[PDB]
């Protein structure tokens, strides 16, 4: 009587029709995931936003619960597993340093890196793999600039970082060695910056103060690695998926070639429209019984608040399945909502705007080098995206 979940097919970006059916007839429903507990699934925009914003729905139990999910292992810890006040304290120190102004200051380096990537693509000739050569490269390098990794170390840091992608074909010991190298490198950079500060994010994190509070050595280290993992695969997949949409919907490419100033707006519309997750991750837990759409969620039960479905809710977004690059208003939940709202969103927006700007300007004719129906799609079971995007231009 729960439904098998996830509903989305991983081989594409289609939103399962089941979501809209539940938005209509069962907006709070039971689901059985592949691993972990059965959970409530919430699908209307209004309810999803309400759950993400509501004090009674917490993430701390994540640490001691068998979370509904699609893969056997649980990746636990980080900001997303904490609740106020502990969460509030760390996030306060991190945003003091990782400001939206800092994000914007990286646009020029981000463009430069994007151009370098496109150079390497042109150097090997059509078709090139846009995933391997651009999408998997740009977001990890930008994180290198953000943190303050010296230029000479970008290549190895990028190499270690790919072991963390859910699509990586590496043994656990291999991923483990990549992780210990990343941690040792990051701990050493943090110690350099303490004694000799620069303008980078690591320096600013080392010096963040909040009425006399500061980040501990371990906090600095976990937060820096945490930003890497939170900021890499997500942005990489979303770059791939936006370019895939650009290449397969000519009207979308034509609109942005004609009016490149629409790119920020298109980034928001695509973030709304693409149901990037396979399912919804990061169940919330009820701290007390809460009634939602006349169903009582009992204290202790997990709730999956689907932003994928929320973002395509006809009640909130006129003609919600239409991609409209000028869509206004566009109060989408693609970067989440409430205290855990994506802290790298300003940087994610910069990156996605730059990726589109630079590819469109360098390769206005970029298109698939194979037919659509032959694309291989990631089965990592966390995010949806193509494994390879061979492109011609
Ligand atoms: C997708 C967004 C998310 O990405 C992940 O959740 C990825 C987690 C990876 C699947 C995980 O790898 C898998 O583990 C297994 C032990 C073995 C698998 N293997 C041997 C084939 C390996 O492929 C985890 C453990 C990787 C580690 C380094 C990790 O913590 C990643 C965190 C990413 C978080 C961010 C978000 O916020
Ligand atoms: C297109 C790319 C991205 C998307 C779609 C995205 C989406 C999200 C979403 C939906 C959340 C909320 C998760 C939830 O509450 O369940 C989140 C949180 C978070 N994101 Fe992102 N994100 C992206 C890029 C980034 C980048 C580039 C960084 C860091 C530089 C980053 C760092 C974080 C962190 C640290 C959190 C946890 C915040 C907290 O718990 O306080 N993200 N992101």
């Amino acid at each position: 009587e729960p439904r098998a979940y996830p509903f989305n097919d991983v081989h594409g970006l289609t939103l399962a029709g089941r979501y809209g059916e539940l938005q209509e007839t069962e907006p709070v429903s039971r689901v059985r995931p592949p691993y972990g507990e059965e959970a409530w699934l919430v699908t209307r925009y209004e309810d999803v936003r309400a759950v993400l914003g509501d004090g009674r729905f917490v993430r701390g139990p994540s640490m001691t619960r068998d979370e509904p999910r699609t893969r056997p292992e649980m990746v636990k810890g980080g900001l997303l597993s904490m609740d106020p006040p502990e969460h509030s304290r760390l996030r306060r120190l991190v945003v003091k340093a990782f400001t939206a102004r800092r994000a914007e200051s990286l646009r020029p380096r981000a463009r430069e890196i994007a151009h370098e990537l496109v150079d390497q693509m042109a150097a090997t000739g059509q078709p090139a793999d846009l995933v391997a050569m651009f999408a998997r490269q740009l977001p990890v390098r930008v994180i290198c600039e953000l943190l303050g990794v010296p230029s000479a170390d970008h290549d190895r840091f990028t190499r270690w970082s790919g072991a963390f992608l859910s699509t990586a074909e590496v043994t656990a010991e291999e991923m483990q060695e990549a992780a210990e190298q990343a941690y040792a490198y990051m701990g050493d950079l943090i110690d350099r910056r303490r004694k000799e500060p620069t303008d980078d994010l690591v320096s600013a994190l080392v010096q963040a103060r909040d009425q006399q509070d500061s980040l501990s050595e371990q906090e600095l280290l976990d937060l820096a690695i945490g930003l890497l993992v939170a900021g890499y695969e997500s942005t990489t997949t979303q770059i791939a998926d936006f370019v895939y949409l650009l290449m397969t919907r000519p009207e979308l490419r034509r609109q942005l070639l004609d009016r490149p100033e629409l790119i920020p707006s298109a980034v928001e519309e695509l973030t709304r429209w693409v149901p990037l997750g396979v399912g919804t991750a990061f169940p919330r837990y009820a701290v007390e019984d809460v009634t939602l759409r006349g169903v009582t969620i009992r204290a202790g039960e997990p709730v999956l608040a689907s932003t994928g479905a929320a973002n395509r809710d006809q009640a909130q977004f006129p003609d919600a399945d239409r991609i409209d690059v000028d869509r206004t208003p566009n109060q989408h939940l693609g970067f989440g909502h409430g205290v855990h709202h994506c802290l790298g969103a300003p940087l994610a927006r910069v990156e996605l705007q730059v990726a589109l700007e630079v590819l469109l300007q360098r390769l206005p004719g970029i298109r698939l080098g194979i037919p659509e129906t032959q694309l291989r799609w990631s089965e990592g079971m966390l995010l949806r995206g193509p494994l390879e995007l061979p492109v011609v231009w």
